[PDB]
């Protein structure tokens, strides 16, 4: 490909960019070629100037044969032409909107040296604006660009009426879908007669895909239609029916993993929805089935019944658990979803040599928030989880009980590309009975996302013959900061503290310390850490894990 060569004497990068741009190519073209091609280069290089306010640039060309050729274009500026005149109005309705962008900057006050391509970006910006908040009637009144390259002067005219701002109108529900439109109507994120919006329409759009209910959805719109009120229609695609999932997982935690889902995204036309779930892994085995009603909000309101069974062999444990659940979503306006639900859990628990036996009904509430970057790749973001749930006994319980839980997870990412990462979880117990406490209402600490440096569950405290059953109380406190050495490709040095234990006067808090490397894999997150052990006899140790950050 025959090297093409820009000069600009005195440098100038833009010009330099720009005329390498508008020439293009060469090619493979010969010396003769290229000398048919010198014309076209001058022409190409003097319109990348025109378009950079350089209206008296001396442009000349060399060509000079070799291995591969070369053709020398200099180019000599000269000074450029500069804006006298702006104005550039928005008139109409749009003049009170708050949040519409004009057009502003160092570029486009007067004095500035002119690009061509700034004044399209300006009408670009400002009828891009139109068209998000919905004025469709707006017309340019006035477009003028006014260029006198000797004097070295330009005016920019654009006055832009923008005439009334349109509205939603009546929103229009078909396709071979049997959802009420009652419930349809009820995750439409605008009423008819509000203000238009493009983002609520997406937002309407999100909705729809993100209920389940179909396997495609037909949102539009168009400007059409004295007041005038945009139609919305929308196309509804039924899902089929019944769905089969699997996924395969691995980790040091647990090893191996395979997860499989049963899914039934509309049982009626009230919007019920089936599920069942179930994950195989050499030390524990569980299934789960699931029945949601949406409630009102259909979206961010709902119950949740609940059943799973669940056996579990790890460290010094075996659990055989049976569990039944009502539960009641409701999410408010910030991202703060609450969770109100009633569980029952019967306990078949060997506890290092001893065998227990207990059965619960606790009354429990939960709130969660998240905001994320998202959703595969957040450069930041904050999940911050809470749940606390008890058992009275006497009332269907074997003992008291004051389970409390939290956690949190925090992402930033600074500069140039750096990450930072911190990790916090807590949990109490309170109980009149701890012997009756069986091993899921105990604590545990230690493993992949915990205490790097020591294995999955193995931090708890010793019962008399140093089987590990369980701590009264746990935390665990992380720190992870990361380097960008490629795409997909980051660096990780990472700080760990946790320990459960029975007493908070002695929370014998075991160190971490490790470093490793970070995939983003075409089948997902991956994190291979190097964890040296602080605390007790602490050797090194492997740990895989797979997952978004959050």
């Amino acid at each position: 490909e025959s090297q093409l060569s820009v000069r600009v004497t005195p440098a100038n990068a833009a010009l330099k960019a720009n005329i390498e741009a508008y020439v293009g190519s060469l090619g493979e073209r010969d010396e003769a070629a290229l000398q048919r091609f010198r014309r076209n280069a001058e022409a190409q290089a003097e319109k990348a100037a025109q378009a950079l306010g350089y209206f008296q640039a001396q442009i000349d060309s060399e060509v000079k044969d070799g291995k591969p050729p070369k053709l020398t274009l200099k180019v000599v500026p000269g000074e450029p032409v500069r804006l006298r005149q702006v104005n550039i109005q928005v008139l109409g309705e749009a003049a009170s909107l708050e949040s519409f962008r004009l057009p502003s900057g160092k570029q486009l006050k007067p004095g500035a040296k002119l690009n061509q391509g700034v004044y399209e970006d300006a009408k670009r910006l400002i009828q891009n604006q139109a068209s998000r908040y919905g004025f469709f009637q707006g017309r340019f009144s006035t477009q003028r660009l006014s260029i006198d390259p000797r004097a070295g002067i330009a005016d920019i005219d654009l006055v832009y009426d923008s005439g009334q701002r349109y509205t939603f109108g009546k929103v229009s529900f078909d396709g071979d879908s049997i959802i009420e439109e009652e419930l349809l109507r009820r995750m439409v994120p605008f009423k008819a007669g509000q203000p238009y919006d493009s983002e609520l329409i997406a937002e309407l759009n999100q909705n729809l895909q993100s209920s389940g209910y179909f396997e495609g959805v037909r949102v539009d719109a168009a400007p059409t239609q004295a007041r005038q009120a945009i139609p919305v229609a929308v196309r509804l695609e039924a899902r089929k029916p019944r769905t089969m999932g699997v996924g395969l997982g691995f980790s040091t935690d647990v090893g191996a993993r395979a997860r499989f889902n049963w899914t039934r995204h509309w049982v009626n036309a009230e919007g019920h929805s089936l599920g069942f779930e179930s994950e195989i892994s050499a030390p524990r085995q569980n299934v789960g089935a699931w029945y949601e009603i949406p409630l009102d909000p259909p979206l961010t309101d709902k119950l949740r019944f609940t059943s799973g069974y669940q056996f579990e062999d790890l460290v010094d444990t075996e659990s055989k658990l049976l569990t039944l659940g009502g539960e009641w979503h409701s999410k408010r306006p910030d991202g703060w979803q609450r969770v109100v639900s009633l569980n029952w859990m019967r306990e078949e628990y060997k506890l290092g040599d001893d065998s227990g036996l207990s059965s619960f009904l606790m009354p429990g509430i939960g709130y969660s928030l998240l905001e994320t970057d998202n959703k595969v790749d957040p450069s930041h973001g904050y999940r911050l989880q809470f749940n606390v749930k008890g058992a009275k006994e006497g009332l269907l319980a074997d003992a008291d009980v004051l389970h409390v839980d939290a956690m949190a997870k925090g992402l930033t990412s600074f500069a140039g590309g750096h990450r930072l990462l911190g990790r916090l979880q807590v949990g109490g117990i309170a109980t009149n009975d701890y012997k009756s406490i069986p091993p899921s209402l105990r604590f545990f600490a230690g493993g992949d996302q915990s205490v790097r440096g020591y294995d999955y569950r193995t931090l708890s405290p010793e019962n008399s013959d140093g089987d590990k059953i369980g701590g009264r109380y746990m935390i665990a406190g992380s720190v992870e900061y990361q380097y960008p050495l490629a795409e997909r490709w980051r660096l990780a040095t990472f700080v760990d503290q946790g320990n459960a234990f029975n007493s908070l006067d002695f929370p014998s808090i075991k160190t971490g310390v490790g470093f490793g490397v970070r995939w983003v894999s075409p089948v997902g997150p991956l994190r291979l850490d190097l964890a040296h052990a602080l605390d007790d006899d602490g050797g090194f140790r492997l740990h895989f894990s797979m997952g978004p950050e959050l």
